[PDB]
């Protein structure tokens, strides 16, 4: 035994999708701190969503399992005889987790502290963070999508995976020839819709394309979609995400019972108001709850909200620079040898991050004996689970296997960049272990990340489900 273990990960490293990658491989057995396997564990490689474990790790040390996040509503007064308000500020403060029910719970409070008749304009003061919205190297070509959207203060989260600044376009088919209904979702009255889609015959070609083009504000849809198709929905991003949570806002008012008078548009409270009349407050779930949605389905706008939000605690700055230092500087305080890091963002979505192997397992050994250890490990994807909330990114991943619901590892996935690091808690050690790779030619190494967790989740001392 032991030896065994290198021959069987040796080998399952020789995979054709190898040729021309480099590969970062390291398993450490906790309770021993023996070095069972190790390969390129010192070499520089890009992350991927592996990044979001250093920003979880740090966004528990510097915010706190317990930390939850304000929504505020002000005007300069409170409404008196005529329930009169001016200016109306809706004020958020970095909520990943802000639907629309949570401003409709808003507007009917508007109207229970007295309010009827907004006679100036409703603002939306999202300053808490800084205004720029994406890091310096993303794509233009990512824009239009979940996983690109803006970042911002003021945002609307759609579903219970807590989405941020995207609205849900829906595409249902009509007849042969007929242009489709699309329809805009939350940001309906706030985007424009550019809608060249037509539903073509029984059956045909499906080619219908949903996009947001850069620098605009509008929802250009185009192709075919078939008669007989299932009925489309997909996730879009808005520019300007808190002037969406505006024009939300504005209409939960409109529907609690209270007329709005003036225009919607971006604004921050203004520095001569004295002392503000907050008609409206809401609060988050506390951060480890948080963490489920976040890094479950690897969600990146949350994972950059909450390095803005880390330099807020720190610095008082919604700032990826000082966010990022931030999340060094907890992750140095967590035991952590920083020299292999380089982090250009909290989610792992820029091409600017490197990492080591060696550096995950350092994280991972630390984050284990942390006192936050415990909803850190449960917050991290689990193999083979049909629960999405369970399974996370490894719900079909690894299923009927000695990993099935043993492996808590998390995911990094990007074009030519595949990672898979974490804990495989067994009878014979609690093992923590990653797994890098980049630029490979062909596939994702994924049976190559799964033959060694299932290998590792086998010495151990599991055995597959029948
Ligand atoms: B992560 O889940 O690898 C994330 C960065 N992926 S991506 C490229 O935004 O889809
Ligand atoms: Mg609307
Ligand atoms: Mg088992």
């Amino acid at each position: 035994r032991l030896t065994e273990l290198r021959e069987d990960i040796d080998a399952i490293l020789e995979d054709p999708a190898l040729e021309g990658a480099v590969s970062g491989v390291v398993v450490v057995d906790t309770a021993t701190g023996e070095e069972l396997y190790s390969r390129d564990g010192g070499e520089q490689l890009l992350p991927a969503s592996n990044m979001k474990l250093f920003t979880a790790a740090a966004a528990l040390e510097v915010l706190g399992a317990d930390h939850s996040f304000g929504t505020e509503v002000a005007a300069e007064s409170a409404p008196g005889r005529r329930g009169e308000v001016q200016d109306l500020y809706l004020v958020g403060r970095g909520d990943p987790t802000l639907s629309a029910e949570d401003l409709d719970a808003m507007a009917a409070e508007v109207a229970a502290s007295g309010v009827r008749t907004v006679r100036g304009d409703l603002y939306a003061d999202d300053t808490w963070f800084d205004s720029e919205r994406l890091v310096d190297d993303w794509w233009p070509e990512d824009e239009p999508y979940a996983y690109s959207a803006q970042i911002s203060a003021l945002t609307v989260a759609h579903g219970e995976r807590f989405d941020t600044g995207v609205t849900e376009v829906s595409v249902t088919p009509a007849a042969e020839g007929e242009p489709a209904d699309v329809d805009l979702g939350a940001a309906e009255g706030y985007a424009e819709l550019d809608n060249r889609a037509v539903t073509g015959a029984a059956g045909s070609a499906n080619t219908l394309v949903i996009d947001r083009p850069v620098g605009t504000n509008t929802i250009a849809v185009t192709g075919s979609l078939p008669a007989d198709a299932a009925p489309v929905t997909a996730l879009r991003t808005v520019d300007e995400p808190a002037a969406l949570a505006g024009h939300l806002f504005e209409e939960a008012l409109e529907s609690n019972g209270v007329t709005v008078k003036g225009d919607v548009g971006l604004g921050g409270v203004p520095a001569d108001w004295q002392d503000a009349e907050v008609l409206a407050d809401h609060t988050s779930a506390e951060l480890s709850e948080i963490l489920v949605p976040f890094m479950k389905f690897s969600n990146n706008g949350h994972a950059e909200m909450l390095v803005k939000s880390i330099g807020q605690e720190t610095a008082g700055a919604g700032t990826w620079d000082a966010g990022l230092v931030g999340v060094e500087e907890a992750l140095s305080g967590l035991g952590v040898d920083t020299a292999g890091l380089v982090l250009n963002d909290g989610s792992g979505l820029s091409r600017g991050n490197l990492v080591t192997a060696d550096t995950v397992v350092d994280l991972l050994g630390q984050a284990g004996s942390a006192p936050w250890a415990q909803t850190w490990s449960a917050s991290l994807p689990v193999a083979g689970e049909s629960d999405p909330f369970v399974g996370g990114t490894l719900a079909n991943r690894m299923r009927g296997t000695a990993a099935e619901g043993v492996v808590e590892a998390k995911t990094g996935t990007m074009s030519g960049v595949s990672a898979l690091s974490g804990y495989v808690p067994g009878p014979e050690g609690e093992l923590a272990f990653s797994i890098v790779n980049n630029g490979h030619s062909g596939p994702a190494p994924l049976a190559v990340q799964d033959a060694i967790a299932v290998r590792l989740a086998e010495y151990a001392g599991h055995q597959a489900p029948e």
